[PDB]
């Protein structure tokens, strides 16, 4: 087994709030005097068929926002939207207040989540933003606006928040700015995502770890180019590898010895051949959800 | 895929220290005025192949130990050992101590480790005792002195410390007072563990948290005896489940309206017929590191 590792959660639990509006309770990030939250929190499930959230926010009074971080309620002096994040200013700067930035992760990016149960942090997880821009996996039974992080020497990069699950069970969210992820709406509606492919860097970079942890059957003597691997990768709908993602994985070829277009090579025939009943790292399933980065922060 | 999540590791975070002693640095615990850490931190690369630990202790002076928390040196005041565990008292009680009890875990039990390196988290992961007293799957490289816990209502308990690497990859530690788990010693000679076992319990209860996230291919129209499932899981190199295992899974069999003899009939087909190409919860191999109530955790 190679182990998903979520950073350390201290610098976001000292963040983590409760927000009410009406009947409906979700989590809160509480940075200096303003707490970030999803809108769809002043909607009546009548409200998310179509809401117009302009016109439902205006209706809203400060009083009606109750936000208690543990068991002490904060005084609610301001309320606006920036796009789909609702942002309450309050009387009081948290004083756990970490140094944060917000920033907008790219697809097949991995990300720490701090799963909240109204604004009380229950576990941690690493998650992969797919490239059809949901979450997928299983999730704490209610955790809307749970937000997702990386942790950049001192700085928490905040880059995900949670609002919405879609019928298949995956997840869908915004940015900090409030932005969604993929084709998505904070609507109760029809809505798909498109057709997902597999992180062929990151089935690299878990192949790396795999060599690094002493799994090695699937090695063969063959190289490939990147054109002829490519043409593989397109039928079993594998992302196309580039020159920069080949850059990427270089210190991971350097920790093993194996050049990328060698590990390339090994997983055309994986893809090719299967693993007639073999496991790597104890999986039977090639997975695509750890980084280069990710592999190299565990290993080297 | 069924997500592992860690506890949120915040409150253990600011208990975080580095030890040294001569050219070897790890991981210690600084919880009121003690820092608690293995004690092979005072064994040289030769030490360590007969430790006569009683008489390298009595040569160790309190200034031969550089405890640091952050970048703040503590100045250590007493030294004692308590079984495989050092004990440096220190000037400073953490002012970050939390709530804590010391607890010993039975095998098939999991837990969080906070991974440190040298004093400074890392990554926090949810682990499993192993029924042969190991700690399985990959770790974070150089991570000695990193500790188990779980977080029981407001109350920290630590349950293992790293101390080991056994050749075949997996790692022994010991309690908080310092016993091992299983028949290791802090000595470099040859050490094997047990034959390891599947924890049914386990199992059991991962087949129920697929039953919840809607994968119930497996579920068969069967019932079995506890009996006759056991002859099967003999076979199997599966634990024995006893009327205390299947009272243990009562809440996921209320939850999901399956008796727990009839998910026992399920997995006595698993276990004969294989999967057949099918996965359950994105595995083609059958899960045992969530408890019962690592399930209930996250989906009730």
């Amino acid at each position: 087994g190679f182990r998903k590792m979520a950073f350390p959660s201290g610098k976001v639990e000292g963040c983590m709030v409760q927000v009410t509006c009406g009947t409906t309770t979700l989590n809160g990030l509480w940075l200096d005097d303003v707490v970030y939250c999803p809108r769809h929190v002043i909607c009546t499930s009548e409200d998310m068929l179509n809401p117009n959230y302009e016109d439902l926010l205006i209706r809203k009074s400060n009083h009606n926002f109750l936000v208690q971080a543990g068991n002490v309620q904060l005084r609610v002096i301001g309320h606006s939207m920036q796009n789909c994040v609702l942002k309450l200013k309050v009387d009081t700067a948290n004083p756990k207040t970490p140094k944060y930035k917000f920033v907008r992760i790219q697809p097949g990016q991995t990300f720490s989540v701090l799963a909240c149960y109204n604004g009380s942090p229950s576990g941690v997880y690493q998650c992969a933003m797919r490239p059809n821009f949901t979450i997928k996996g299983s999730f704490l039974n209610g955790s809307c606006g749970s937000v997702g992080f990386n942790i950049d020497y001192d700085c928490v990069s905040f880059c995900y928040m949670h609002h919405m699950e879609l019928p298949t069970g995956v997840h869908a969210g915004t940015d900090l700015e409030g932005n969604f992820y993929g084709p998505f709406v904070d609507r109760q509606t029809a809505q798909a995502a498109g057709t997902d492919t597999t992180i062929t860097v990151n089935v690299l970079a878990w192949l790396y770890a795999a060599v690094i942890n002493g799994d090695r059957w699937f090695l063969n003597r063959f190289t490939t180019t990147l054109n002829d691997f490519n043409l593989v990768a397109m039928k079993y709908n594998y992302e196309p590898l580039t020159q920069d993602h080949v850059d990427i994985l270089g210190p991971l070829s350097a920790q093993t010895g194996i050049a990328v277009l060698d590990m390339c090579a090994s997983l055309k025939e994986l893809l090719q051949n299967g693993m007639n009943g073999r496991t790597i790292l104890g999986s039977a399933l090639l997975e695509d959800e750890f980084t280069p980065f990710d592999v190299v922060r565990q290993c080297s």
